[PDB]
């Protein structure tokens, strides 16, 4: 499954971007 990395705070996880926005990088597992 794909996943998102936000670049800004450096938080990532298998749910929706972690704050729902920019920065977030969907990426593979």
């Amino acid at each position: 499954r794909w996943f998102y990395f936000n670049r800004i705070t450096g938080k990532r996880q298998f749910e929706r971007p972690k704050g729902l926005v920019k920065g977030w990088e969907k990426r593979w597992d």
